[PDB]
């Protein structure tokens, strides 16, 4: 199967996903409708149930709506239970129609509707190439009262309908009791609950094993993707645990929500993208052509920027999945706004790098403020919108053109207005033209590209005023006048000589474990697939086409590597950075440091024996650790994903930039659990 498969669970770059808020797309089934005080068929309560159910997303799969815009993957509400409590929020009632209000993650929405209709979906979604990501919130359950626990349904947890415990009368200690958060500080954030939501504590075993049960229950049914809410509000160690179980039995592309401000460039934030298991939604980038394109906040240096930062400050930039909007932003689209503008947004995400992921309603130019506001009832099944055309124009060339899911970004023109980008990758070349002047044109002179000596047609064929292009020798093109809000779309594809690699996934898993290489050029016969010098050949290569490489990681010690490949014939080829080889299983430990003082700006980190703890490296070491929360300073605290079983040796750091104060005397040792979780605990030595 080549890289474009449907099949394939671990590339999201050739597709365009599509957000679907479950109940507000289509209710294919009336008879799983709540009733009375929850419902509104209406849909004119945007807080109560308005029927959506997978049943109307497979009736709009199977009439064309979906695949008719080129769309080809989904990210759809969380399936799983979720209370069934009408939440008065101040004169105001509320339902669980969002699916964030887990209570069972092992069964799922009646009003969504059951596994017999979920398989159903997968089903047909596959079908018609269709991928499925699902969301997953395993931060916390639902809204809940510690003192009065006949406040909605306790966020009370449910495995598979047995009671596993609720808020009130905590004993199990399955939630966090550090009250709610102000989101000062990133450990406040964690610790403590988002909202009135029940936090779940992931240090707890059972809570651990049930959220790691749960989702193999998920994969089981056949999902392509996840789509982790609230990131920055689970610890990060029991998440990167998380990403090991899914990788290390069935992995799937795997993005989580860790929101950013306008203007906001967090590092924290890249390096969970770089060192965690799964990539991210990229809010710098949205944000970013929101300012640009939408609140004229700034430039097309501004978003010429932030595609050359995003594409250093992340391992995998072609993981980060786009957006101009989404269920917590107001639509892109004002009522009173020129509809070119969300137009050129939407092309602009479709062939830039990453994953581009539009929000229902959008190509029916929705209108609407934040929540709940956002989330109305598609208004439109309208295949006769330039939205929809402009998508179902560019969508799939993230499937031909590889330079589009795969390729480099490069500007090669620019001023305030105007942007005009190159995507490369082999034999394959997109360039992009974008005039956000919606009253004037601009001249394009001295323009230089990648692409070889021909004409080049709009590929939106005038749709948002794009025009012909004329490129002789050099790549130089001719003069032309970029009309004003003009979007023109031009390309090449050809095929690639040498091998290349532009995907590679999961990104993090033990040896054994299967990864996906795609690219061009690989050839049909088995080659040679290196994971840093180690070479692999023959049988642990299960399967190998031009664009698609099936290989089991070797027993190579736990470390990060470099992949690259050969074809038949000895010809390597480029080298795809950043693989983490785990050391074998993961589990989520806890350890806590006692009576480690610093000075304001220096923090406390763990080292140790494993590469999971760094190899003794300091630059690699965990942290720095907190002391704000669960415990205070001048104890540290930190979640950390460890070898299963292994026993290990550590000792804690004082960091302070570079410069690193080694903790005294002997290291620690301690052996990780081979399942559950575990809380080491011990004193600073001098
Ligand atoms: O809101 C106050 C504080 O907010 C911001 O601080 C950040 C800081 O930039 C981050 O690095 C991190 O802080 C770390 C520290 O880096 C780390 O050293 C440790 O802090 C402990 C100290 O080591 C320990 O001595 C003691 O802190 C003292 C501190 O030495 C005193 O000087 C005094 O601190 C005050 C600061 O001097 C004052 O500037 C201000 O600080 C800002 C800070 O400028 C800003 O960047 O307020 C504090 C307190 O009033 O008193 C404290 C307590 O006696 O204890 C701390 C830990 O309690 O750990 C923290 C991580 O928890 O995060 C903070 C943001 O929270
Ligand atoms: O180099 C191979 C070495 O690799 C691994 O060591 C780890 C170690 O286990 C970690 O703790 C950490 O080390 C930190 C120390 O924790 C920290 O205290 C400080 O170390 C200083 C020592 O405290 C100090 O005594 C002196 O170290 C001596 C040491 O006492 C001598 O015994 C000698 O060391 C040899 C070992 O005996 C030998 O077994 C082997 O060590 C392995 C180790 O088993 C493995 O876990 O080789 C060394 C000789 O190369 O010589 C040193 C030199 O005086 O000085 C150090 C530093 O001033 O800092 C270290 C970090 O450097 O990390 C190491 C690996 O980096
Ligand atoms: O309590 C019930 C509410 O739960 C539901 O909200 C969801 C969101 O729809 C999710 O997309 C998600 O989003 C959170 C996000 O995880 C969190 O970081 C936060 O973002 C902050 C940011 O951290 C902060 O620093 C600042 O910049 O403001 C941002 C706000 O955009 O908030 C997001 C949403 O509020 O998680 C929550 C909770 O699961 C439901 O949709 C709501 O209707 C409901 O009231
Ligand atoms: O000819 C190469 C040149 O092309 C682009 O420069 C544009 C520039 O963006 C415009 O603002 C204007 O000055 O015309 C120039 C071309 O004549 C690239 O920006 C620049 O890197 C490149 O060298
Ligand atoms: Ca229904
Ligand atoms: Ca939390």
């Amino acid at each position: 199967a080549p890289d474009t498969s449907v099949s394939n669970k671990q590339n999201f770059s050739t597709d365009v996903i599509y957000q679907i808020f479950t109940d507000r797309f289509s209710d294919g089934n009336p008879a799983n409708n709540p009733t009375g005080a929850a419902f509104d068929g209406t849909c004119t309560n945007l807080r109560l149930y308005c029927g959506g159910d997978w049943q109307g997303i497979i009736n709009k799969i199977n009439d064309g709506y979906l695949t008719g815009m080129g769309v080809t993957a989904i990210w759809i509400s969380q399936p799983v239970e979720n209370i069934y409590s009408i939440i008065n929020y101040s004169g105001v009632n509320n339902t669980a129609y969002h699916g964030y209000w887990a209570r069972d993650f092992k069964k799922t929405n009646p009003a969504y509707g059951t596994i017999a209709d979920f398989q159903n979906l997968i089903a047909a979604a596959h079908a018609k190439n269709i991928k499925v990501i699902i969301d997953f919130a395993p931060n916390h359950t639902s809204p809940a009262s510690s003192d009065q626990p006949s406040f909605a349904e306790n966020g009370r947890l449910y495995d598979n309908g047995t009671l596993l415990g609720g808020y009130t009368n905590d004993t199990q200690n399955l939630f966090h009791h550090n009250g709610g958060t102000d989101f000062s500080t990133t450990e406040n954030g964690i610790y403590k609950n988002l909202y009135d939501l029940a936090d779940l504590n992931h240090n707890n075993s059972t809570v651990d094993v049930y959220l790691k049960d749960a989702i193999k229950m998920w994969l089981d049914l056949g999902i392509d993707g996840i789509r982790m809410n609230a990131v920055k509000h689970m610890p990060f160690g029991w998440q990167k645990s998380f990403m090991a179980a899914v990788n290390n039995y069935k992995p799937v592309f795997t993005f989580g929500q860790w929101f950013l401000g306008v203007n906001e460039v967090s590092p924290e934030n890249h390096k969970f993208a770089n060192e965690s298991g799964m990539s991210l939604l990229d809010f710098r980038f949205a944000q970013k052509v929101r300012q640009v394109f939408r609140d004229n906040t700034d430039n097309m240096y501004g978003l010429k920027a932030m595609l050359e930062g995003s594409a250093a400050d992340y391992a995998q930039v072609d993981d980060q999945v786009t957006f101009i909007d989404n269920h917590d932003m107001e639509r892109f689209h004002a009522s009173n706004a020129n509809r070119r503008k969300l137009e050129q947004a939407l092309a602009f995400t479709l062939t830039s790098r990453g994953v581009p992921a539009i929000y229902y309603g959008t190509e029916q130019y929705m209108s609407g403020g934040t929540d709940p506001d956002n989330r109305a009832r598609i208004p439109s099944f309208s295949t006769s919108t330039t939205a929809y055309q402009v998508i179902q124009k560019l969508a799939p060339l993230r499937k031909c053109n590889p330079a589009i899911a795969y390729g480099s970004t490069q500007e090669r023109w620019i001023n305030n207005d105007v942007l005009i980008y190159e995507r490369k990758f082999g034999s394959n070349v997109a360039v992009v033209a974008v005039n956000r002047n919606l009253n004037a044109p601009a001249s394009i002179s001295g323009l230089v590209t990648s692409l070889p000596q021909g004409s080049y047609n709009d590929v939106l064929g005038g749709l948002l005023n794009g025009n012909t292009l004329s490129v002789g020798s050099g790549g130089a093109a001719s003069n032309f006048t970029l009309a004003a809000g003009g979007t023109a779309v031009w390309q090449y594809t050809a095929a690639t000589a040498t091998p290349t690699i532009g995907h590679v996934g999961p990104m993090m898993a033990k040896p054994g474990v299967t990864i996906t290489i795609d690219g061009r050029g690989f050839g049909s016969s088995k080659g040679t697939v290196y994971f840093g010098t180690t070479a692999v050949s023959g049988a642990d290569i299960t399967s190998w086409e031009d664009t698609q490489i099936k290989v089991k990681i070797p027993a190579v010690a736990g470390g990060n590597y470099n992949i690259k490949v050969a074809n038949a014939a000895g010809t390597a080829s480029n080298v795809y950075d950043n693989f983490e080889v785990l050391s074998g299983d993961q589990v989520s430990v806890r350890f806590v440091v006692n009576n480690a003082t610093t000075a304001l700006g220096q923090n406390v980190y763990l080292t140790g024996s494993v590469s999971e703890l760094g190899n003794w490296d300091p630059a690699k070491a965990i942290g720095p650790m907190y002391n704000q929360v669960v415990y205070q300073y001048p104890n540290w605290y930190y979640d950390v994903s460890v070898p299963a079983g292994k026993t290990i040796e550590f000792k804690f750091l004082k960091k302070q930039g570079s410069t690193v104060t080694w903790e005294g005397g002997s290291n620690h040792t301690f052996t990780a659990p081979s399942s559950g979780t575990a809380t080491i605990n011990v004193n600073w030595q001098p």
